[PDB]
This record gives C-alpha cells, sequence and structure tokens, in this order.
C-alpha cells in the first residue's frame, strides 16, 4: 500500500523505518552484504535470545523469560556470562548501537538482522519479519540453553518445553549449514560444520551422517567427535541427533532437497521469532526482506565417499539416492 520516504512501497507505515535499518546493516554490520562471521554470530544470538523462555518455570511460579525480547542485548551483562553465550560480545555491541541509533526495539532488531543476514547467503529462503515487540525485558533465567555435551533426551526436553517438537528441533538445525566453531577447539578456529559454510544447503545433514574417521585438530575440544575429512568440525549433539531413533528419520529426509529443508526451516524460525509474544499483535513487514541468490548445486556426498560411508540411522526409509563426487577427500579452509 503506503510509500516510504525512499520511494519503496510497503503494507504498513510501521515498515518504513526498517528500510533505514536495512541500509545500515548491509553497509556496515555485514560489510557490504557479505555472508560471513557477522551472519553466523547473529544466528547464534536469535536462538539464544528466543530460547530463554520456559513455560515449566512460569507454571512453577517463577519468571520464565520473555523469549524473543532482545534481553540478550538489554541485559547482556547478565546473559553473556552464561556458558553457551561466549564469543558474542562484539556482535551484541555492534547491534546495540544500531538499535539505539534507529530507535527500534532490540527484540525486533535481532529478528530483522537474522532475516537480512540470511539473505546475503546463497540458497536461503525469505524469512518472515514481524515488528512491534516491546523493548522492555527482564534477564533470561540461567540454564535454558541446550549445550553441545547434552544428551538427545535433555535437548528434546528443553526444546519441547519452549514449544518445539523433535522434528522442529531437526529443522532448526539447518542453520548449522552456515556455521563454524570458534570456542570448542580454538586450535582450529572457524573450522566449518559442513563443506559449504557460505551456502544454505543440505550438506550439513549429509556430512554429519558420514562415518567419523578424522581428528581435524591437534587434540579434541569440548564435545568434539571425529569428523569425515580434514578441516570439518563435528560436535557431539549434532552427531547424536543424526543417529538417535527419535530424530534420525527427519534428519535423513533433510538430506536431498534444499527446497524442502528451506521451507521447514522458515516455518520453524517463524515460530521461534514470536516465543513470548502474540504474533497477532505484531505488524508484518516481510516485504522489506530481499531475496537471496539461488543455489543451483545438487546435494552431494563429497570427496569420493559413497552411501557405504553413511551410517544410515532411519530404519524405515531407504537413504536418498544422492550424487557422489570423483575426488580425493577435501580439507576444509576456515569459514570466512
Ligand atoms: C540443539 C541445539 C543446538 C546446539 C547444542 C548448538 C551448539 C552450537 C555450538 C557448540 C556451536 C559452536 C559455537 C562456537 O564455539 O563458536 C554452534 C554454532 C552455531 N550454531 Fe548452533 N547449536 C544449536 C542450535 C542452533 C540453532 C537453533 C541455531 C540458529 C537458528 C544455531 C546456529 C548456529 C550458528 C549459525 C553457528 C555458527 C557460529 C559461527 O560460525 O560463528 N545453532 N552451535
Ligand atoms: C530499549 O531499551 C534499552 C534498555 O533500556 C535502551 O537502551 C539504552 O538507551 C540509551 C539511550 O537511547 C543508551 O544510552 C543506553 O546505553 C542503552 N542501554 C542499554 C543497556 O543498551 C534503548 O534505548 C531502548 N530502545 C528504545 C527504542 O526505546
Ligand atoms: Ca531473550
Ligand atoms: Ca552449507
Ligand atoms: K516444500
Amino acid at each position: 500500500s503506503v510509500t516510504c520516504p525512499g520511494g519503496q512501497s510497503t503494507s504498513n507505515s510501521q515498515c518504513c523505518v526498517w528500510f533505514d535499518v536495512l541500509d545500515d546493516l548491509q553497509t556496515n554490520f555485514y560489510q557490504g552484504s557479505k555472508c560471513e562471521s557477522p551472519v553466523r554470530k547473529i544466528l547464534r544470538i536469535v536462538f539464544h535470545d528466543a530460547i530463554g523462555f520456559s513455560p515449566a518455570l512460569t507454571a512453577a511460579g517463577q519468571f520464565g523469560g520473555g523469549g524473543a525480547d532482545g534481553s540478550i542485548i538489554a541485559h547482556s551483562n547478565i546473559e553473556l556470562a552464561f556458558p553457551a553465550n561466549g564469543g558474542l560480545t562484539d556482535t551484541i555491541e555492534a547491534l546495540r548501537a544500531v538499535g539505539i541509533n534507529h530507535g527500534v526495539s532490540f527484540g525486533d532488531l535481532i529478528q530483522f538482522a537474522t532475516a537480512v543476514g540470511m539473505s546475503n547467503c546463497p540458497g536461503s529462503p525469505r524469512l518472515e519479519f514481524l515488528t512491534g515487540r516491546s523493548n522492555s525485558s527482564q534477564p533470561s533465567p540461567p540454564s535454558l540453553i541446550p549445550g553441545p555435551g547434552n544428551t538427545v533426551t535433555a535437548i528434546l526436553d528443553r526444546m519441547g518445553d519452549a514449544g518445539f517438537s523433535p522434528d522442529e528441533v531437526v529443522d532448526l538445525l539447518a542453520a548449522h549449514s552456515l556455521a563454524s566453531q570458534e570456542g570448542l577447539n580454538s586450535a582450529i578456529f572457524r573450522s566449518p560444520l559442513d563443506s559449504t559454510p557460505q551456502v544454505f544447503d543440505t550438506q550439513f545433514y549429509i556430512e554429519t551422517l558420514l562415518k567419523g574417521t578424522t581428528q581435524p585438530g591437534p587434540s579434541l575440544g569440548f564435545a568434539e567427535e571425529l569428523s569425515p575429512f580434514p578441516g570439518e568440525f563435528r560436535m557431539r549433539s549434532d552427531a547424536l541427533l543424526a543417529r538417535d531413533s527419535r530424530t534420525a528419520c527427519r534428519w535423513q529426509s533433510m538430506t536431498s532437497s534444499n527446497e524442502v529443508m528451506g521451507q521447514r526451516y522458515r516455518a520453524a524460525m517463524a515460530k521461534m521469532s514470536v516465543l513470548g509474544f502474540d504474533r497477532n499483535a505484531l505488524t508484518d513487514c516481510s516485504d522489506v526482506i530481499p531475496s537471496a541468490v539461488s543455489n543451483n548445486a545438487a546435494p552431494v556426498i563429497p570427496g569420493g565417499l559413497t552411501v557405504d560411508d553413511i551410517e544410515v540411522s532411519c530404519p524405515s526409509e531407504p537413504f536418498p539416492e544422492i550424487a557422489t563426487a570423483s575426488g580425493p577427500l577435501p580439507s576444509l579452509a576456515p569459514a570466512p
């Protein structure tokens, strides 16, 4: 409907300020619309901000957390002391300055920066963006963040409390297709979790299913498992979720279609974005989100490996017929 000062047209007047936030984030935060570390860090922040929400705690008479309320920024002094929130300070401070300079709430800003960041990464879907989340928050309670050494039962329970089914947990983990680690094993800083850290694709689901044969660094870091080729890092929670009977068939169905994986992820992220809010009280400004370049590569089992190297864990569905590559094993360079 409406036309914003820069000539773009939008649904509601409430969407116009986001065209300014968009320009600042692309030019500055993302250094010229790049899909590099700032995007990967923001993806950890949206999850850690939203998951501080617990109905079980509320039911027991305690404060359960406000969900996607920007509390990780507003109360960064409390929240970045939590063990799973390390390596985020510089990104939280960069976001704080954009929030304050544009007059937007921190909770909306984190959702927006996640949608805009993913648009710089090829193969990504257009995430929904809603605005109107209140800027006031209280610190998230401790212990509501799943860690890499937790069992599958522990993760599924914490995530189930928040509101996610076992399938949606698997769906949410498609974000590890654009990921690396920096704090589990600093000796192999920014070692990627899949062979394409800059392409939102299916490779993460394929490669975590491959037999662990390689130790990529001098020693094994915290919650580190043997990976399928040099340079790739494999964390325990991911290796176990790929193989556990409760999640193994969803993990397997995510391996052959980037279109299927992107739509399931988009739906799971839209649910995570309103944890603590009523989406019917928010204004939809999804039209402000730009498209990503398309990924035209087909899913592959890398470096000469075959289906014989996949530890097929879904007893009921045959493993998808995926393409093979004629090559030596790759050695992965650090993610950018
Ligand atoms: C079962 C829950 C999950 C666990 C246990 C988990 C654990 C981890 C760990 C240990 C790292 C490495 C952090 C570091 O040392 O630098 C990581 C990275 C990452 N995770 Fe997850 N994660 C989970 C869910 C998610 C979700 C739901 C998202 C977001 C939608 C997400 C997005 C990312 C991204 C993008 C990175 C890469 C950060 C970077 O490269 O700097 N993770 N995750
Ligand atoms: C959202 O609430 C936060 C927390 O009160 C506000 O952040 C402060 O803003 C002032 C002035 O704008 C800054 O000097 C402080 O440094 C900020 N504090 C923190 C912890 O970041 C923020 O301004 C509020 N946003 C809006 C749009 O009202
Ligand atoms: Ca929060
Ligand atoms: Ca990838
Ligand atoms: K679909």
